[PDB]
Order: C-alpha cells, then structure tokens, then sequence
C-alpha cells in the first residue's frame, strides 16, 4: 500500500470520453480495471470531473463558423475546440459505470467556468485561476501525486505539468491512461511530461 | 449572486439522514427545495458527504454490548454511538434524489477513517487531522461560508464552528439545516454556535 504523503488522482473517467460518449477516445473503457486496482493500491484517491455548462467557450457548437477539432485564438491563448460534452447533470458527464472506487475521498469537477477551459485538475487554461486542488493536498500531508485517465495528451497531461509546477513528485502510469492524438499531441505530451520531470511508469511497477 | 468569495457548503444531504434512510431525521426531506434554490444564489458551490467504512469507529453495531445513541469515550474525547449509517457506496449513503445541484463543484467526503468520525466537514474528531477543505477554499479566494444541511447540532455546527476557527466569515442558514436534538444538543448548538459569531439567517434574507 502506497504511504499516506502519495494520492492517486484519477481524471475524467466519463461517459463522455469513452466509447458510446459524445467526446469517446478509443478503447478508453479499456483501462478502468487496472484504475479500480491501482486505487486499492492507495490510501488516498481524488476524482475529476469535466463538467461543462451547456454555454462552455470550449465548445464548437458556441462560436459560429467553427467546427469540432478546430483551434481558435482565446484571451488566454490557443483552444482547441470540442464536441459538446460532460453538460453538467446529464449522462454524458457521470462516470463510466465500470469505475468501482468506493474508498475515493474527493471529487473535485473543472471546466465549470464558462469562459475558461480546464483540461487540468490544478490550474484553469487562463494559467491563473487555481481550482484548490493544490490547498487540499497539502494540507492532506500529500507530496506525491500519480495521475491515471483520460486523455493522456490533454487532461491527463497538463493535470500533471500543473501539479510538476506546484511542487508535488508526479507521475503518470502509462497502460492506465488513453490517448487522442490530435495533430500529434500524445508522442508531444509524452515528450514535455519527461522534459519537466513527469515520472512516466507502467501499472506492474506499482502492483509488483 | 452572491460573490466570488463566498461559498455554501451543503452539508450531507444523503438518504441516511433523510426519511427512510438508516439515520432519518423526521422532515429533513422538506428543506432540499429551498437548499436547490439557494445554491442559485452563489457562484460557489461545494457538497459533503458522509461516507463511512463498514467498519468505522462511530456505529454502536462495532463495540459489542452498546447501543445506538449511547456515548463511549475513544481516545480523542466522547464519541457517540450510532446506527450504521452512510457506508461507502451503499444506496443509505448517497445523495437524496430531490436535491438538484448541477452547478455543485466539489463533493468533499468526510468520516471515511475507520478509527476517526467526522462531523465537520473541516476537521475530523481527533481535533487535529485537517480534511483539505480549508485549503481549497482559501486557494480558491474564498472568505465567506453560508452553511447548510443535515444534522444542524452535529455535522452542521461541527462544520460552521471549525470554520470559524479556520478564519472564515460564517453563518447558518437555519430553515435548510434540520436537527437531531440529543439531550438538548440543538438548543446547545445554536448557542455555542452564536458566542463564536456564526451568523444565524433565514433563507428569505439571502433569497
Ligand atoms: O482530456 C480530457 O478529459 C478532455 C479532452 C477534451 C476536452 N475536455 C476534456
Ligand atoms: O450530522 C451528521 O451528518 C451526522 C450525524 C450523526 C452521525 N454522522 C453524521
Ligand atoms: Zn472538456
Ligand atoms: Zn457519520
């Protein structure tokens, strides 16, 4: 069992970003029962939430002329743009009916602004606004943070970059994330995640 | 409407403690409405849970020949003893099907160590272990909590107190909060509460 100063920090494992949602990464079910080990694994486990209001700037469907899976310029810099997913309250946005973590102790949910994306669970893509995730774990004892979810290139990676920036030993256990690759933003991810100090670990490393 | 430094925090809205859960508090079902309607109030919306192990320390079932209701002495002071309430992933501990918080950002769960309760959503039972919810609320620039919920003389006056004691402006919105009154626990709760400065309003002052 991992000591009390380490949190597994599970992301976005929703309807909304596995097969049948309306955001569904490939095979992405596929990792949830590696997920449901590795949390018996830890004393201490947070879940995250993508929880979007129907009005969200990340939306395509919210700026005319533009389509899922294209860019725009923001105040805050570049932003990718989505189908609508994870509305808050509705299907799309529980989790995955598969993730059994009944021991988890926190669900902290992001993206709630409606002006401001938040594929982090630390910091608001303004670079500005802090979610109180960092505040809680600290006060918790905790110093080390490994992140497990969905997607790998996007919520998963800037959740640890963000959590790299704010002091705590992260990792990333691989075979327990899925990835979308847009324009080759999972080999790019993998590459700043091992640049900033991103532990990147297999599930054995941890259940052996 | 209210501002960004403020939050309500709705304080264990669960079918245990509501009519027909396993701890029921007679007519705790009737203040979720206006619960709904104030969390419309604030941009700033944070939910507790109790969520206890089977085996937790506060159930009269784990210490043969007590009873629900008595009082033991543990190590961190007098806990009392109840009915198995709010177990980890059961139907008792989930959230009652009328509240309606879509806008709700956090859900802090809290009595989940199975030697510590904890009423208070800020700190457990041992005085000293800190649950993390000071710490996010201050990071998020908060200073203000309005506090609501069930019970409002355990795990509503545990929460506004410890509050207090953290640094937060505090008041208890006292019709969307619902008692348990053990041997004067409630008239001794909004007491103790008033000494250390908890604002005590009414739904209709904020609405
Ligand atoms: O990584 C995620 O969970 C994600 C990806 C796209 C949009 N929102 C969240
Ligand atoms: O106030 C509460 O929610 C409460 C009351 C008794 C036991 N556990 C929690
Ligand atoms: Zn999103
Ligand atoms: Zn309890």
């Amino acid at each position: 069992k991992q000591p009390q100063n380490s949190a597994l920090v599970v992301v976005d494992v929703q309807n909304g970003f596995t097969p049948g949602g309306n955001l569904a990464v490939a095979d992405a079910d596929t990792i949830i029962p590696t997920i449901n080990q590795l949390a018996g694994c830890f004393e201490n486990v947070v879940l995250t939430q993508d929880w979007h209001p129907d009005n969200h700037i990340s939306f395509a469907a919210n700026h005319p002329g533009k389509q899922p899976f294209e860019t725009i310029e923001l105040d805050y810099g570049s932003q990718v743009l989505w189908p609508k997913h994870c509305i808050q309250g509705t299907h799309d946005a529980e989790f995955h009916p598969d993730l059994n973590i009944p021991t988890a102790q926190l669900i902290i949910r992001k993206g709630f602004h409606a002006h401001i994306d938040s594929y982090s669970a630390f910091m608001e893509a303004d670079h500005t606004t802090m979610t109180g995730l960092t505040g809680y774990l600290k006060e918790r004892g905790i110093d080390t943070v490994y992140v497990v979810g969905i997607a790998t290139d996007f919520c998963v990676a800037w959740t640890a970059l963000d959590a790299v920036k704010q002091g705590f030993k992260t990792l990333v256990i691989e075979d327990a994330c899925k990835g979308i690759d847009l324009n080759g933003s999972l080999e790019q991810a993998w590459q700043t995640m091992q640049q900033q100090g991103v532990v990147r670990i297999q599930s054995t490393d941890l259940l052996n």
